[PDB]
């Protein structure tokens, strides 16, 4: 569940 | 290390 | 509507 | 886990 | 030098 | 892990 | 102009 | 038209 | 520096 | 067909 | 400048 | 074969 | 220009 958080987050970057 | 980077990504949030 | 609230405010994340 | 997330967020507010 | 790069392509997150 | 991260952001780059 | 450059291929990420 | 082909090439950049 | 990341960046290009 | 050999040939770079 | 970059990532091909 | 032979004499373009 | 670009490119080959 982390790495998909990080995933959404860093979607963009 | 998740923590850490997601707290700095969360903090405006 | 959770999604649509936490959408909101990972706005500027 | 949505709870917990947004528990957080709202921390501030 | 890695941490600059680094916020400067987390800015958005 | 600097380089572990920016190489995940540089990715599509 | 090599930021310029760098500016442009990071601007995706 | 130097630039047209330039945005191609770094299309994947 | 500048020159070492555009040559990472610009590889498959 | 000067495209689709244009292609092939630059699908390096 | 721009046939410098060209051949650069045209040299492959 | 002609695709064959084309495939060797194009390699390094 | 395409005749030209191709030229370039197969000079190798
Ligand atoms: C989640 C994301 C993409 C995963 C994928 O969909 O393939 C991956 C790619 C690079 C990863 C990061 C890098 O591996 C560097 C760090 C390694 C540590 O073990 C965890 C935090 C750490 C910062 C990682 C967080 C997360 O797992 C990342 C950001
Ligand atoms: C990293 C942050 C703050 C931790 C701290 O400052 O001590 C904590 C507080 C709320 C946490 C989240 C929430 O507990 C809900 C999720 C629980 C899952 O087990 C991991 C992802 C999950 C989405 C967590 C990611 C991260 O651990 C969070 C974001
Ligand atoms: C709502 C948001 C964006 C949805 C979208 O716009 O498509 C999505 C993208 C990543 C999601 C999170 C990630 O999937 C990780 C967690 C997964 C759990 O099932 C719920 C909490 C959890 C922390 C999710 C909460 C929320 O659904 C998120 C934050
Ligand atoms: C998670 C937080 C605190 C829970 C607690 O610790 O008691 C609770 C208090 C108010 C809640 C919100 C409010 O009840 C209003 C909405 C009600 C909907 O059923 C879900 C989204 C909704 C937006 C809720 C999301 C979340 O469950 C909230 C934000
Ligand atoms: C560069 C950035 C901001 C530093 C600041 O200006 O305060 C900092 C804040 C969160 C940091 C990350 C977190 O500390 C978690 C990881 C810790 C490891 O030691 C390196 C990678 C790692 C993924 C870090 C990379 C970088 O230094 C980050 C992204
Ligand atoms: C991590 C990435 C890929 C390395 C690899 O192929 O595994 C490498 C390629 C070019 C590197 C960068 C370049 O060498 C230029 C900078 C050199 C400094 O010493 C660190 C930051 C610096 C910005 C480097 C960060 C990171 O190590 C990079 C981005
Ligand atoms: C060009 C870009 C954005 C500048 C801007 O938009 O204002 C800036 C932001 C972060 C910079 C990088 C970081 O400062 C880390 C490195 C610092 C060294 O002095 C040069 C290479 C180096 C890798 C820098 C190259 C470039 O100037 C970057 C990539
Ligand atoms: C063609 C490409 C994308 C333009 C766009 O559509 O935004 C642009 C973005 C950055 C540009 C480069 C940078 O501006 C730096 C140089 C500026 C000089 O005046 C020309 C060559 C030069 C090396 C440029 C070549 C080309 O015009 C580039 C590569
Ligand atoms: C770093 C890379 C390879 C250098 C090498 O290893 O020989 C070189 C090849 C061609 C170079 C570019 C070309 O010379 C065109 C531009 C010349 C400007 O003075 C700097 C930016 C400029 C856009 C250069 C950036 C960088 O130095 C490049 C991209
Ligand atoms: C064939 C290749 C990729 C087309 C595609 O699938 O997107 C395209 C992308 C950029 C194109 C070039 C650029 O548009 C610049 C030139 C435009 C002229 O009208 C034809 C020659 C010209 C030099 C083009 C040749 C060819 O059509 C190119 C090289
Ligand atoms: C830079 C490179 C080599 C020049 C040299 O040998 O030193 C030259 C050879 C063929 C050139 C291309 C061909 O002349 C066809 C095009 C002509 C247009 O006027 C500019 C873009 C155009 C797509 C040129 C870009 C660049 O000047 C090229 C790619
Ligand atoms: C043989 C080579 C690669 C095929 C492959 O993917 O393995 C292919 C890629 C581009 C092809 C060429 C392009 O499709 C353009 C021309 C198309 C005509 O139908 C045949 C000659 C023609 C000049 C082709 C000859 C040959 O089949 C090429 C050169
Ligand atoms: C430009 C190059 C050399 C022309 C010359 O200066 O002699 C010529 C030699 C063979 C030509 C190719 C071959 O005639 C086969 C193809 C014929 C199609 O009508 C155009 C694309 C086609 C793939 C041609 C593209 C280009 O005009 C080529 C590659």
């Amino acid at each position: 569940e982390k790495n998909a958080l990080l995933r959404y987050l860093l979607d963009k970057d």
